[PDB]
DNA sequence: GTGGTGAGC
DNA sequence: GGCTCACCAC
């Protein structure tokens, strides 16, 4: 009290698209979206967000747009079944390649909820395409980039901002914005920016108390607060403020530009705003007060296991580990080790080396128990600061098709499908080329595929290009070859009809 | 070198 | 239930 519990260091931070994640006065926010592949199809039919379209693959569903939810349809249903529930459903396929064709295609008033026997898609002769959907994706994401110099693709639907720089400047130099009728944030915070150009203060003196005036800021978006705690109370507050008002122009943008809804949750941590942007759906912004981290934690409906890269296993293992009830589990972490990071440390030593498991099964690596030991304990509280990074490049593409019925027979129909795929993939070279802005090209491709009696054959090789810069043709000139010589390597074998027939490429060159 | 299979869109 | 992708014991 009497001054502000953050200091300068932590504020000038925000200005670093480096140490940024660290202050903890940090305005992090995740952006996913609704229904995509529903509502990219929602789009590109002229339809309204309120009709009941459901995105459909042969006979099972993969996205459900919130219209058509209301009647119970959920991705567990099938075309079938689900019409059973909603007569008015609009189901739509998603585009494919047929095999013989090096382009895929829409084709809209087809399906196998169809009684038309002509305008069916069987999936003997096609392959599902997501192009259109990574398009879309792209798109999204470039309406991004320009309003955030620091961001993050979680997923194809998914992405995390990093507003620092944004609610800094806008914290010290943005003489435009209003709270109300007669008050802009150049009156409101001109002490905290004149002490700012003044430099009269050392990097470790904790800032001035907020302005009375400035707790007439308005969030944008559910702030959640279910004890009622005051909005507006230290400046990390204010600058999430800041945030939830800026985080909604892009949200809108994209919503105006591409007409895409979305959720976001707006936290301190991107672990924490995993959580918010996914508790209310669809389009709509929770807010996750540092001073409501735990209320929020606690609310009934998180637990270990919700925790992103801590839910598949390693999660299920932590509660054989540390007894870690069935309910109430994320606080039962927090009040049991309210020493530090340290405590639970050896607690997980001493809980190993027994007559327990065996470092045979166990994602819970021994000598690192200090990292899982922060981890746990940072998390229990909601301040488990990751920073936004790029995903590594990428290793390798596969352009895959399980075969059923007696399809592949001949090589012809090998040679027919590896159109297909060498069209995918040189459908996913170009989204690289595009996302690195550098030219990329692939030194090695390789074949393989399951016999009748589902074994596997396959060969690995160089690409020659003949030039410098091309793929869509000697991607399959030679794909084809080894489809060949493979079709010899077992002339009198188990072989046709294939089971599985796949292209991968790797060994890949980003000049 | 991978297919097994855990994680995730 | 479907389709792609990174790893790493046996
Ligand atoms: N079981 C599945 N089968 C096929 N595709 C799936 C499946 N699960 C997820 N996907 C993919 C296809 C969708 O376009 C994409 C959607 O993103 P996701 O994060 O799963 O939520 P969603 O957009 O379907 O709904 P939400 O509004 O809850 O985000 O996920
Ligand atoms: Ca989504
Ligand atoms: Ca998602």
């Amino acid at each position: 009290g009497r001054m502000s519990k953050f200091t300068w260091k932590e504020l000038i931070q925000l200005g670093s698209p480096s140490k940024a994640y660290e202050s903890s006065l940090a305005c992090i926010a995740h952006i996913d979206m609704n229904a995509f592949f529903a509502q990219v199809e929602q789009m590109r039919c002229g339809l309204s967000k309120e009709d009941p379209v459901v995105c459909v693959q042969w006979n099972s569903i993969i996205a459900v747009s919130y219209a058509a939810r209301k009647y119970g349809i959920s991705r567990m249903d099938t075309i079938q079944e689900a019409l059973k529930k909603c007569s008015n459903l609009i189901p739509i396929h998603t585009a494919v390649f047929k095999k013989g064709e090096d382009f895929w295609q829409y084709h809209d008033g087809c399906g196998s909820w169809v009684q038309d026997p002509a305008k069916q898609i069987s999936v003997e002769d096609h392959k599902v395409s997501l192009e259109p959907y990574r398009r879309e994706s792209r798109k999204a994401l470039k309406i991004f980039k320009s309003a955030c110099d620091l961001v993050e693709r979680a997923s194809i639907d998914e992405v995390f901002l990093d507003l620092g720089r944004i609610c800094f400047n806008m914290l010290m130099f943005d003489n435009e914005y209003e709270l109300t009728g007669d008050l802009k944030l150049k009156d409101a915070l001109s002490n905290i920016r004149e002490a700012f150009i003044g430099g009269n203060y050392d990097i470790n003196s904790h800032l001035p108390l907020i302005p009375e005036k400035i707790k007439s800021l308005k969030f944008e978006g559910d702030v959640f607060n279910p004890e009622g705690r005051d909005l507006i109370t230290d400046w990390d507050d204010v600058i999430l403020a800041l945030g939830s008002q800026v985080c909604k122009g892009i949200r809108d943008s994209i919503k105006d530009i591409l007409g895409y809804t979305t959720s976001c949750g707006l936290s301190s941590t991107k672990n924490v705003c995993k959580l918010a942007s996914n508790y209310k759906k669809p389009d709509a912004q929770t807010i996750v007060k540092n001073d409501c981290l735990l209320d929020f934690l606690d609310c009934g409906k998180f637990e270990i296991t919700s925790f992103w890269t801590l839910g598949g296993v390693l999660g299920k293992e932590l509660i054989d580990v540390l007894d870690l009830p069935h309910e109430n589990s994320i606080k039962h972490i927090r009040e049991t080790w309210p020493d530090n990071a340290g405590q639970l440390k050896e607690f997980l030593d001493a809980k190993v080396k027994q007559s327990d498991y065996d470092r045979s099964t166990s994602n819970i690596d021994p000598l690192k128990t200090a990292d899982l030991a922060e981890k746990l304990f940072k998390l229990s509280r909601g301040r488990y600061g990751l920073p936004l990074s790029s995903r590594p490049v990428v290793k390798s593409m596969m352009s895959n098709k399980n075969l059923r019925g007696k399809s592949c027979n001949s090589i012809v129909d090998c040679i027919s499908w590896l159109e297909v795929f060498c069209a995918e993939l040189t459908s996913r070279i170009q989204d690289l080329e595009q996302e690195y802005n550098k030219i990329v090209i692939p030194r090695t491709v390789s074949i393989s595929l399951k016999t009748k009696s589902y074994e596997v054959y396959r060969k690995s090789g160089p690409v020659a290009y003949k030039g410098i810069n091309f793929q869509s043709h000697e991607l399959l000139k030679v794909g084809i070859k080894f489809v060949t010589d493979l079709d010899i390597k077992g002339k009198n074998k188990s072989y046709y009809p294939l089971t599985k027939l796949s292209m991968t490429i790797t060994n890949f060159d980003i000049i």
